[PDB]
C-alpha cells in the first residue's frame, strides 16, 4: 500500500465500513425487498458483539451501542423470519435492558423514537426525558420542514413511523436517490415516507450488492477521503510544490476544486448540498500546500461571534473544526495576533479538559485525533500550549509504545496520530523525539492491520479505512525520517 494506491481508493468515497446502525436499517426494509434484507438481517447475526449488543467492539459507546442495538433488535423482531433468529434476539434483550437500566449526532432525536419502537415490539420497557428534548428541539422548526438543506436531514429518521407530516417529502431524495447520503436515512424514507421508492431503494440496493451485506454511516464521500488522505500524506518530508508530485495528485486536487464553490467550499461528495466548515478548512490547508491558490471566503463564511461554525446554518461548535480552520488560517498567512487566530485559540483553550492537556472534539472519539492535529496547526501561534499538549501525549506513551484514549487498549490510529504530533514539534522545536517516535514505529509496524476501531463520530461510530491507512502510512514514513 502506497499514497497513490491510497488516494485512488480514496477517490472512490467507499472506505468507510459498514455499521450496525445503518446495516440494521437496512433490515427494516424486508416487506419491500426480501433479498435485500435478508443480506442485512445476516450481516447483523455475523456481527452481534459477545454481549448481546451491536455496535462498536471497542470502544465502548453508551450511544453507540444503544442505537445500534435498539435498531438492530428492531429489525430482527419486525421480520417475519424473526423465529430463525430468536438466539440472537433473546441475547439482545438482556444486553438491551442492561443498557436502558448526545455523544453522537442525533441521539437525543432518534434514541426516543427508537425506544419506543422497541416497547411496541415488547423489546424493551418505556430518565427517559428525551422524549420531551426532542419536542423542545424539533419546535425550532418554526412549522417549516425537513430537507435538503437541513443538517437533521441526515437524521431524517428522528421523525418516527408518526412523523411524515414535518418532512419536505419531495425534498428529501439526492441525486444518487439518497436522503444526505445516509443509508438509514434512506432505508427510513423508502419505509415510512415515501413506501417502496425505487430510487431509495436502488441506492440502498447498489451499496449492499457492492459491499459485505452492511451498510456504511455516508456514501459516497470522497471529497472527505481524498481531502484527509492527501493531509496525512502533507505531514511527511514531501515537496509538494514539486511538479511530479503536483502531477501524481493533480487529479485528486481538480476533483475537489471542481467541485470547489468559491465562497462557501466542499462537501463530503461533489453532488453534496450543504458544505461543512470542516472540510472546507481542510482542503483549503490541503490545496494551498499543493501549490494551489484556494479560496479562504470559503472558510470566513462560517465565523461566528464566539468560534467558526460546523455548518452555515447552525450554531453549534465543533473543537476540530475550529483547530481545522486554525490550520487553513496559518497556511492562508494570518498573523498570531490576528482577531481570527485569537477568536480561534480562546475558543480552543476554553474548552480544553480540565486537568489534562487535550481535547475531545465530538466529530472524532479520540482526544489524540484532536491533540496531535492542534500541536500542528498551533505551530508559530501558541507554542506553549502546544508544548504542554506534547507533554501529555509523551507522558501517556504506553510501554511497548502505543498510544490509546479509551479502556486501557491502543489503537493504530490513535498512535499514528501521536507519532504525527511528535515529528512535527521535533521539527518545529528542534527537541528530540526520535527515541519516542522509534518505539511508537516498532509497535505500529506490528499493528497497522484493519480491521480498525471506529473512532469517528457519526450517528453512531464508523470508521473510514482510507483516512486511518493515510494516517498510518504518513506516521510510518515520519519514523524512518528520525531513522
Amino acid at each position: 500500500e502506497t499514497f497513490r494506491t491510497l488516494l485512488a481508493k480514496a477517490a472512490l468515497g467507499n472506505g468507510i465500513s459498514s455499521t450496525a446502525y445503518d446495516t440494521a436499517w437496512v433490515a427494516k426494509l424486508g416487506q419491500l425487498d426480501d433479498e435485500l434484507s435478508d443480506l442485512a438481517l445476516n450481516w447483523l447475526c455475523e456481527r452481534q458483539l459477545p454481549d448481546g449488543s451491536w455496535g462498536a467492539e471497542f470502544p465502548f459507546c453508551y450511544e453507540d451501542r444503544l442505537l445500534s442495538t435498539l435498531a438492530a433488535m428492531i429489525s430482527l423482531t419486525s421480520n417475519k423470519h424473526r423465529r430463525r433468529r430468536a438466539a440472537q434476539v433473546e441475547k439482545g434483550l438482556l444486553a438491551l435492558k442492561n443498557l436502558t437500566s448526545d455523544a453522537t449526532v442525533g441521539f437525543e432525536l432518534i434514541a426516543p423514537t427508537l425506544m419506543a419502537e422497541a416497547a411496541r415490539l415488547g423489546l424493551a420497557i418505556c430518565l427517559g426525558e428525551l422524549v420531551g428534548v426532542r419536542e423542545q428541539k424539533l419546535r425550532k422548526l418554526g412549522g417549516s420542514k425537513i430537507n435538503k438543506h437541513i443538517t437533521a436531514a441526515f437524521s431524517v429518521e428522528l421523525a418516527g413511523q408518526d412523523g411524515v407530516g414535518m418532512l419536505d417529502v419531495d425534498n428529501l431524495q439526492e441525486t444518487n436517490g439518497s436522503v444526505k447520503y445516509s443509508p438509514s436515512a434512506s432505508a427510513y424514507f423508502a419505509l415510512h415516507v415515501k413506501p417502496g421508492d425505487k430510487r431509495a431503494l436502488a441506492y440502498i440496493s447498489s451499496i449492499i450488492q457492492a459491499g459485505d451485506g452492511g451498510a456504511p454511516a455516508f456514501y459516497q464521500a470522497e471529497i472527505f477521503e481524498i481531502v484527509w488522505s492527501l493531509w496525512n500524506l502533507s505531514r511527511t518530508d514531501i515537496d509538494l510544490s514539486d511538479p511530479e508530485i503536483v502531477r501524481t495528485y493533480l487529479p485528486y486536487l481538480d476533483h475537489v476544486e471542481q467541485h470547489w464553490v468559491r465562497g462557501r467550499g466542499v462537501g463530503w461528495t461533489g453532488n453534496s448540498t450543504l458544505e461543512d466548515c470542516d472540510t472546507t478548512s481542510v482542503a483549503y490547508d490541503v490545496l494551498s500546500k499543493f501549490g494551489r491558490s484556494p479560496d479562504i471566503g470559503a472558510v470566513l463564511q462560517f465565523e461566528d461571534a464566539d468560534w467558526f461554525r460546523t455548518y452555515f446554518h447552525e450554531v453549534g461548535p465543533s473543537i476540530s473544526t475550529n483547530v481545522h480552520v486554525l490550520g487553513a488560517l496559518k497556511q492562508a498567512g494570518y498573523d498570531k495576533c490576528h482577531p481570527r487566530v485569537r477568536k480561534v485559540l480562546e475558543f480552543i483553550r476554553s474548552s480544553k479538559e480540565p486537568g489534562r492537556f487535550c481535547w475531545r472534539d465530538k466529530w472524532h472519539r479520540s482526544a489524540y485525533y484532536t491533540t496531535a492535529h492542534l500541536i500542528c496547526a498551533a505551530s508559530n501561534y501558541d507554542d506553549a500550549l502546544c508544548s504542554d499538549a506534547i507533554g501529555w501525549i509523551l507522558n501517556t506513551q504506553r510501554p511497548d509504545g502505543s498510544w490509546g484514549f479509551f479502556d486501557g487498549q491502543a489503537t493504530a490510529e490513535e498512535t499514528a496520530y501521536c507519532i504525527q504530533a511528535l515529528a512535527h514539534w521535533q521539527r518545529h522545536s528542534g527537541t528530540s523525539l526520535s527515541a519516542q517516535i522509534s518505539r511508537a514505529g516498532g509497535w505500529l509496524s506490528q499493528h497497522c492491520e484493519p480491521p480498525y476501531a471506529p473512532l469517528w463520530i457519526a450517528k453512531t461510530l464508523y470508521c473510514s479505512a482510507t483516512v486511518v491507512k493515510a494516517a498510518i502510512l504518513s506516521a510510518l514514513r515520519l519514523v524512518d525520517e528520525s531513522n
